[PDB]
């Protein structure tokens, strides 16, 4: 035999400034409700979160996670589990409700996707790295011993809720961490928004992206990222523009732990390969002048002490089987565009990683 | 934002006899290949198995498990995911396979769904439960503590291999425990197969269903169960003619570890239920005569001492849960049809446990 089925998946990216008075976190929901939510953010927004429900008449248990990177397991993904089974979660007309950060959303999102194999939820980003990437995509997942989001699924909430709001309590490295996200971006499909960033990228992170720039700048972040992931959402094709930056990186990111946040490490990665372009003539000196300058006033790092010979050719490495034999590596060409290749050699790699120390 | 995308799964369902000279292991396969087996079945078919691959030119790695229901559970996927890092198995290009009973190939299927977020194998389910059902579905899973199958996903093999030779080496118990999951097809959906069981059963356990009656009980119930989810693949559609005999089982599967195969537990609710419908009129007495003269003549059990009312309650209503707060119980209307019902009250079922225990 063979069988045969048709998978329709479907679902809502929708910006909502001030979220927790009347707009629907209430009816995002609708009533008796599950809440997963990161300590740090239940501290900031926890009493107002619940004055609105209660006003809302919602009831509601709240799972609060302390979550980090280094946890970011399948043990925390049983305690998720575990408070789904405690209050009784049905099997679907009862979304499950992840507010946190990008860690927290993608565990959430993990324990959801397996609890009795499938179980809605929502998403509610409260940073910027899930409000323009972790919290609007399809992907979840933790961690396995040193490997990067080695085990999850393809199971996005059923609504993803935005609100800048959230971001102003976020700290300056944490804004600029998110920045890191938009810059890939931009920089492999979108030469406007790398414009936005060189000319506001300062003023956006000490203004935390609060209140018209931010609004653009945040609006092209996210079409940009869901035409990549609209018409690949299972990655069967694996060259990916959204992989640039995330070639390196994951090993980076692991064997700094807990040093380096995710799009830091994302940006070690954009820079050496921007050089990598730049050796190749793929990018201009001008232009490579241009992006390792943006990185630089977004502080943000091009380089770190793990970031040996040896780590970038096992990191490569890990990668390529990852990508089923290839290594697709997205080079910039030029700013706002991008070309996939197969022929990185270690040479090369350790040539960028030299032009990468003398500018750090 | 609305992002919608449709996924096409297809996946092969192939007899094929005499699998362990030329028929396609060999090309299921194709290289190097990781092999996860249950440990019986590596000792009792390793020996030729091993000899197919080498004559075959496949070089390969067994991982074998110790497999059974009690240590159905994550760190048993965890084991398997280990062996798949240190055999270096690529995206996608290798599938893995899975080798063993219905434990073996939910543990592996659950791993590979979860290894990158989707990994392909192949199944080569050994035991009747694998063969005609557990082997030729989508989902996989594990329990986790006290509930059957909580985590998992929806994620066939590529290709599933049935070769009915492996079901000489089991035991009568097992063989029968597989009957009893044809039995529920038959029951429900189709009156020859149920005749072919009442005439056959007794021999085709004597014989382990090896050789005409044999193929065609095997061929109509894996057609019997394809029929059922080919449409409702992930369902969505949350009555399910295949969930008969599965609303009660799973908990009395669970209190009664190890004493109860799945299939017996099976067998329990499918006994149950039929005099649950002959008492509503649904079923006459000389038709639940037919019923459970097939059980006692497959020496299948319609009761255990874990079937208390409690139990039974209890049972009922993590169902209901699990069926999105409605029962939707399918009852034998007949023998080879089937009506689903909301309005099973606690008096019925203790009314129909005690015409069991008379019965017994
Ligand atoms: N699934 C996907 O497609 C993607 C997943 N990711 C994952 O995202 C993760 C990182 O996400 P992040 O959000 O960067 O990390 P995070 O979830 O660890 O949060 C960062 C910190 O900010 C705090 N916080 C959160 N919201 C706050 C707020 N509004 N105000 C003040 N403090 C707040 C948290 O308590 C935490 O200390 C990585 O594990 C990365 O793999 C990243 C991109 C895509
Ligand atoms: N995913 C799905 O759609 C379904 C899953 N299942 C799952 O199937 C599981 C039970 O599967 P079973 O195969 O009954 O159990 P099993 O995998 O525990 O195997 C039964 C026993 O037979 C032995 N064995 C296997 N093949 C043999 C062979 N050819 N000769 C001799 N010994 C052999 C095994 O070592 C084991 O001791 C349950 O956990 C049930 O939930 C059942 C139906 C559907
Ligand atoms: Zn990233
Ligand atoms: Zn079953």
């Amino acid at each position: 035999w063979r069988v045969s089925a048709l998978k329709e998946v479907s679902y809502d990216v929708v910006v909502q400034p001030r979220l927790l008075a009347n707009p629907a976190l209430a009816d995002a929901l609708s009533a008796r409700r599950l809440i997963v939510i990161d300590a740090t953010v239940r501290s900031l927004y926890g009493e107002q979160l619940a004055a609105y429900l209660a006003g809302h008449d919602v009831e509601f248990h709240l799972c609060v996670i302390d979550a980090h990177e280094s946890a970011k397991v399948m043990e925390t993904v049983f305690e998720v589990v575990d408070a789904m089974d405690a209050f009784g979660v049905p099997r679907r007309h009862a979304p499950v409700l992840a507010m946190g950060g990008g860690v927290l959303t993608d565990i959430v999102g993990l324990a959801a996707s397996l609890y009795r194999r499938a179980t809605p939820y929502v998403r509610i980003p409260t940073t910027l790295i899930g409000m323009i990437d972790a919290g609007i995509g399809a992907k979840t997942g933790v961690n396995f011993r040193e490997h990067k989001n080695r085990l999850g699924t393809y199971h996005p909430s059923s609504l993803t809720l935005i609100d800048p709001g959230f971001l102003a309590t976020l700290d300056a490295r944490h804004l600029r961490n998110g920045l890191a996200e938009i810059l890939k971006v931009a920089l492999v499909k979108d030469a406007e928004l790398f414009d936005l960033l060189e000319g506001h990228g300062a003023s956006l992170v000490e203004q935390r992206m609060q209140p018209g720039a931010a609004l653009t700048v945040l609006r092209r972040a996210v079409q940009g990222m869901l035409e990549e992931l609209q018409p690949n959402l299972w990655e069967h094709q694996l060259r990916r523009l959204v992989d640039f930056g995330h070639s390196f990186s994951p090993s980076v990111e692991m064997a700094a732990l807990p040093e380096l946040l995710h799009g830091e490490a994302v940006c070690i990665d954009m820079a050496l390969s921007s050089v990598l372009a730049h050796h190749r003539g793929l990018l201009t000196e001008a232009e490579l002048g241009r992006v390792l300058d943006v990185m630089r006033l977004l502080h943000l790092p091009v380089l770190h002490p793990v970031c040996t010979p040896d780590l970038m050719r096992a990191a490569l490495a890990d990668t390529v089987k990852h990508r089923d034999g290839w290594q697709h590596m997205p080079l910039p060409r030029g700013i706002g565009d991008a070309v996939f290749v197969n022929d990185v050699t270690q040479r090369e790699i350790e040539a960028a990683l030299l032009t990468l120390a003398e500018r750090d």
